[PDB]
């Protein structure tokens, strides 16, 4: 119906604004890009699933979430890349790991303070009977 589409519209829009807010922040810039074959050559041979926030408003924008639920996979699938990525108890590691759970730990509570549970429950009934 026009008030599902209307309700996927929102969840889009509230999504883009989630996703924003950790783009801008300065702590997340390594995660705004997807890794550039260049510097890391191995990238692509380890990651098997690479996501970054570019490539999550791209799939806001093509309608590939229909659920706050979908988001977050997407957001834990940026952390886990991340914590598999650079396991290594050197800085550069621990500073991207220690970034990573930041990003995923911002992102759900963002979701926690401004998420309505009844707008997901939507969402997720919508998904279901399609
Ligand atoms: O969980 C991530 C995701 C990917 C696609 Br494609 C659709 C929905 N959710
Ligand atoms: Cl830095």
């Amino acid at each position: 119906s026009m008030q599902e589409e209307d309700t996927f519209r929102e969840l889009r829009i509230f999504l883009r604004n989630v996703t924003h807010r950790l783009a801008i922040d300065k702590r997340f810039r390594v995660f705004t890009k997807p890794v550039d074959p260049d510097e890391v050559p191995d990238y692509v041979t380890v990651i098997k699933q690479p996501m970054d926030l570019s490539s999550v408003i791209s799939k806001i924008d093509l309608h590939k979430y229909l659920t706050v639920k979908d988001y977050l996979r997407d957001i834990d699938l940026i952390c886990s890349n991340a914590l598999e990525y650079n396991p290594d108890r050197d800085p550069g590691d621990r500073l991207i790991r220690h970034r990573a759970c930041a990003l995923r730990d911002t992102a759900y509570a963002i979701i926690k303070e401004e998420l309505d549970e009844d707008f997901e429950q939507l969402c997720e009934e919508i998904q279901e009977s399609r």
